[PDB]
C-alpha cells in the first residue's frame, strides 16, 4: 500500500472525525488478532462478531458497532458444521437480522482448500475479496501460510502481507490464532473457558464450567479500555452476555 | 479441495441434517487422530474401529457407527502379524460378520514401502484411494511423510493435504500418532495402558495391567460427550469392554 | 560510508567544535533506539521530539535542542491516527509553532507498504529520504526489515545499513523498538508506563499510574548525564512534564 | 518393497504359521534395535547373537532360535579387535559349534568406510547383502548415515530404508544405538552395566558390578513377556549366564 | 598462511629469543580479544593502548611495551566523537609524546563502511592494512562480519581469517567484544565499571564509583601473571591508574 | 577406507597378536580425543605424549608405548610458542633422546592456515601426511572445520573422515577438544586443572594448585583400566609425574 505525505497543518485546523473502529479499540483498515487454546470457541465467537458487523444484532452485547460487508474464511470447519452454527445463531435473529447478515456476510469455506498468502494467486485473491468489504476473518491463520509461527522474519512478512491488503482496501483483517504472532500485532482479544478458581469467584460450579467463557481485549492501542466480559455458551455454542 | 459459498438464508431457514459422524464425536469428511504410546494396541484398536465400519459388529460396544467402504493402511506391522490379528479377530465373528468386513474392507499392507504424502504420487494414490471410501486409517502418521513432526510449517502442508483429501472426496481420515497435531486437529482420541496406580482403583492387580488399555475421545466440537471406557486385552489382542 | 584517516595531529592541537547532539547524548549522524513495550506512548513521545526538533516547543522540556528538517516514518499507525496525534498535539502550540513544525516536518506514513532496508530499492528511498535532514525517525524497526530480530547477523547488516545512511549523510536515525540489538547501539533511550510500586513513591493512587510514564536515556557514551523525566499523558496523548 | 492386499477371509479362516521370530519378541523381516551405553558390550552381545542365529551355541541361555545366514556389519571396531572377540568366544564352542558359526556368519568389516544408507550405491549395496540372509546387525546406525539423529524427518527416511530392505528381503535387521529412534522401531532390547546400587540386591559387593549387565527386551508387540537377565563378562568379554 | 616444519634439533640446543608480547601476555603475531558491556569506555582504553605501542607514554601504568607501527579501525563512533577523545587524551602528553603518537599510529573510521572479514575485498585490504604494522585493532567486531556470534563454525571462520591475517604478517590483531569466542581465542583481556560492592570496598561511595574501572588479563598462555588494576575516568574518557 | 571379510576360522584358531595400541586404551588405526577447559596444558600434553611415541622418554610416567613417525598439527599456537616449549622439554632429554624426538617427530604449524578436512585439498592433504605414520595429532580440531561442533550430521561426517584416514594408513588420530563429539569417539582423554577441592585434598594449598592437573583415560573400550594421574607443571610448561 501507498500513502500521501500527512498534511500538517490540516490535521492541526480540523477537529478530525472520530477514529473508525471495527472492532472494540480496532481501527478500521488494520490487521488484528482473536487467540485462544483451540476449544473455546473461538469460531462461533468470530462467526457472531462478523454477522454483527455485517448488519446483525449485538448478542453479544459487545459496543455498538459500524456495518459493512463481511467476508468469513473458515478453513478448519467442514461445510455442515458451519451450517449447524449458522442454523443454531439464527434461533435468535428475526426475520429482518437474518436477512441484513444473508446481505452484509459471506462466507466461503476453505477447508483442504491450502490457501498460502505468500503465494502470488492466493494474495491476489484475498486482496480481492477484501476489496469494498468492512472485515476479512481468517479461521485461523495457521491455515493461510507454510512457515513456523515462532519465526519472527517470515511472520513479518506473512502478517505484513495482511497489513498491506488491510491498508490498501480499507478492509480490516482479523486472524484467529490457536494459543511471535502477539508482537507483531498492534490489537488483540482472547477468548478462555472458565477455570475452577474463576468457577469460585463469581458463582457457578464444576461441571457447568464449560458454558462460560471470558472474552476481553489482551491488547490495543487506541479507544476507552473495553472490559472484560463472560459469555455462557448456549446451544450449538451460540454466546450471549449472561 | 473447492467449496461453494454458504446459503445462509437457507441455513437460517430450513432444519440443517443431522451432523454425520463417522466416529463418536468425528465429522465425516474431516482428520483425526488416534495417539498413544504404540505398545497400548493402537493397531488392534483401529482394525477393529475399521471392521466395524466396514459392516462388522460392534465388539467395542462404543456406540453403532454408518456403514461403508473402509480402507486401512498398515505401515508398520508386517503383513504375518496383520494376518494373526485378523485371524484372531475373526473368532469373535459369525460367517456373516466376517463376510461383512471382507465386502467393505480393504487393508493395503505398506511396510517399507516409504509413502510421502508430501510427493505427487502418493498424494494422487492416497486420493484415488480414498475416492467412494467412508474411512481411511493411516497407521502410523510418521510412515506417510518425512517432515520434522516439531515443526508447524512443515506438520500444517502434512495435515492440510490429508484435510484437501478428506473434503475433496467426503472419506475421513484417522491416523494414528505415537506420542503440533494436537493443536490443527478438531477430533482426537486416545489409549493409554492401564498404571499400577489405576489397577488398584478398578479391581485387578499389576501382572495382570498389561490386559487393560482405556480409549475415550481427547478432543471433539459436535456431539455428546463420550465417556471413556476399559478395555480388556484378549488373545491375540482383540479388544472386548470387559 | 567512508572516511578520511584522522589527521592526530591537528585533532591534538585545536580544542574541537562541542559534539552535535540530535537529542539528549546522541551525536548527530548516528542511530539510536528509543525502546519500551507496546502500549506506553513510543509513537507520541517521537512525534514530540520530532516536532521539536523540525521547529516546534520543547513542550518536554528536555533540553533545548538544534532544529533541523525531519522525516516521520510511522508504519505502524493508519493515517487517520496520525491525524488525531497531531490535532491532540496543535492544542498545545501557537500559530508559529505549528507553522515551524510544518516547515520543517514530513510524515510519510508507511502502514502496510512493507519497507525492506535489505532490499536495493528501499535502502536507496531510506538514503535519498536522508539527505539533507536533520533526523529520520522509524516506527518502528520491525516494519522496516523482514529478518529474524534474534539472529545478530541480519541484524548486524540492518543497522550497519542504518549506520551507513546516518554516516553518509550526517542525518540521524532513531528507531523505535518494541520490548540482542541492545548491545550494538550506542545511544537508547526508554518509555516506560509507572509501575504500581512507582505510583506510590511520587504521589496519586493507582487507577492513575496509568496517566504517567517515564522517559530517561538508558544508553550513551558522550555529554552530561540525562536526567529521568516523567511525563503526564494528556489529552490525545501528549505528554508534558507534570 | 511392496505387498499385495490382505486376503481377508483366507485370513480368518486358515491357522496361519506360527509368526517367525528372528530373536526374543522380534517378527523376522523387520527392523529392531539394541541400545545402550557407549562402552557396556553391545558389540559382544551382538555377536554373540549373530553367531547363534547362524548355527552356533546358545551360551546366552535365551531361547533356542531357528538358524539362517547372518551378516554383522561392524563399523567401529579395527578388524584386530575382531580377531580378538572370535578367539575368546570360541573357547567356548565345540569343534562343530565353530565350524557351523564360521558356516553361516559373515562378517564385513566397515571402520572408516562411511556407509551410507541415504545414498543409491550403499542402499543397493545393503539390500543385495540382506538377500538369502535372516539376519544384519548395524554396528552402530550412528555409521550408517550422516543425518542429525535428533531430526525425527531425516530419521524417519533411514529407518523407512531398513524396513523396505527387511521387507523385500525377508532379512531381519537389528541396529545397535549408542544410548526418536525408540517410539518407531517396533522391537527395542538393551544393555545396561550394573548399578552402584544393583549389586545390593543380588550379591556381589562393588568394584565388581562391572563384570555384570543385564540384557531384556525394552519393547515389543508379539510373543510372551521375555524375562530381562543377568549376565557375567568374562574373559575376553564373552557374556554367560551366571 | 602457510609455515615451514619446526627443527626441532635446532629448537632443542639453541636458547629460543625471548618471546616477543605485543600487550601483557599476548604473544607478538596472533589474534587477542578486549571484552566488556558497554559504557565501561573500552574504545578509550584501546586507544591509549594503540597510543602507547605506537609511541606514546605508558599513562596506564601497564607494562612498558615495545613499539611499532599501529592502525586502529574504530567502526562505531563518528569522527567526531574520536576527535574529542584525541584531543581530551592529548592534554596528558608532551609535544614530544603527541608526536610519537602521530608518528607511529593511524586511525581509520569506519562507521558506517560495513566491513565484512569474509568478503574477499575487505579480507584483501585488511591485510594490506596490516602489512608492516606491529598491531591492529578492531572496534569492535561485530562489526567486521555479518555471521552468528553463536555459531562456533562461522566464527571459527572469522577468527580463523584474523590468525591468517596475524600469522602472515606478523601483525597481532585485538577485537573489542560487547559482552564462542572465549573459547577459541587465546589471549583475554576486560574492562568492568566498579561494583556498589567494590565501592564500599576500596574506598569509594556510590554516585562516583561510575568513575572507576578494573582492567585485568583475562586469559593467556605465557607470561608472568598480569595483575588486576584500577583506573580513573579523567575528563574525556582518559583512563590513569589513579 | 576397505576390508576383507573376517576369516572366521583363522581367528578361532591363531591366538592373536597383543592389541596394538598406540596410546593407554586405544588401538592403532582408530580416532581418539584429548578434551579439556581452554586454560589446562592439552598442547604439552600432546606434544609430550607424540614426543614419546616418535622415540622420546617416558617423562609422563603412562605406561611405555610403541614406536613410530609421528606428525604434530599445532594450528591455535604461533611457531615461537612452540620453540619455547620443544626447548624447555628438551631440558629434560639427553642428547640421544633429542636427537630420537628429532628423528620421528614432525611438527608442521598450521596457525592461519585455515585447514578443512570436509574440503578435497586438504583431506587429501591430511591422508597423505597420515602415510607410513604411527600417529597424527591436531590440535585443535576446532580449526580442521567449519561445522557446527554440536550437530551430530556435519560432526559424523568430520570424524568420519578422519576414521577413514587411520583405518586406510594404520595411522592413529587424536584431536584435541576445548570444552557431543564424545558420543561418535571411542577413546576419549582428558586434562583438568585441580581447584579449590582436589588441593585441600592431596596437599598442597591453593595458590599453588594451578601446578597441577589430572589426566586419565574418560572412554574406551579395551584394555587394562589406566588410572587417573597427577602431574606437576615445572618451568615452561613441561609435564612430569610428581
Amino acid at each position: 500500500a501507498t500513502h500521501k505525505p500527512i498534511n500538517i497543518l490540516e490535521a492541526f485546523a480540523a477537529a478530525p472525525p472520530p477514529l473508525d473502529y471495527v472492532l472494540p479499540n480496532m481501527v478500521a483498515g488494520t490487521v488484528g488478532a482473536l487467540v485462544s487454546p483451540g476449544g473455546a470457541g473461538k469460531s462461533m465467537l468470530a462467526l457472531q462478531l462478523a454477522a454483527q458487523i455485517a448488519g446483525g444484532p449485538d448478542l453479544l452485547e459487545v459496543g455498538e458497532l459500524p456495518t459493512g460487508p463481511v467476508i468469513y474464511l473458515p478453513a478448519e470447519d467442514p461445510p455442515t458444521a458451519i451450517h449447524h452454527r449458522l442454523h443454531a445463531l439464527g434461533a435468535h435473529l428475526s426475520a429482518e437480522e437474518r436477512q441484513a447478515v444473508a446481505d452484509g456476510l459471506l462466507i466461503q469455506p476453505l477447508i483442504g482448500s491450502l490457501p498460502n498468502i505468500m503465494a502470488p494467486e492466493w494474495f491476489d485473491g484475498l486482496k480481492r475479496a477484501a476489496e469494498g468489504r468492512r472485515l476479512m476473518v481468517l479461521d485461523t491463520l495457521r491455515r493461510f501460510h507454510i512457515e513456523e509461527e515462532n519465526a519472527s522474519g517470515p511472520m513479518a512478512q506473512v502478517i505484513g502481507r495482511m497489513e498491506a491488503i488491510a491498508a490498501d482496501t480499507g478492509c480490516s483483517i482479523v486472524f484467529l490464532h490457536h494459543a511471535v504472532l502477539v508482537d507483531n500485532i498492534r490489537w488483540q482479544s482472547y477468548l478462555s473457558s472458565m477455570t475452577s478458581a474463576e468457577a469460585e469467584e463469581w458463582g457457578v460450579d464444576d461441571d457447568q464450567r464449560r458454558f462460560f467463557v471470558r472474552f476481553g481485549v489482551s491488547k490495543a492501542n487506541y479507544g476507552a479500555p473495553f472490559a472484560d466480559r463472560w459469555f455462557r455458551r448456549h446451544d450449538g455454542g451460540v454466546l450471549k452476555p449472561a
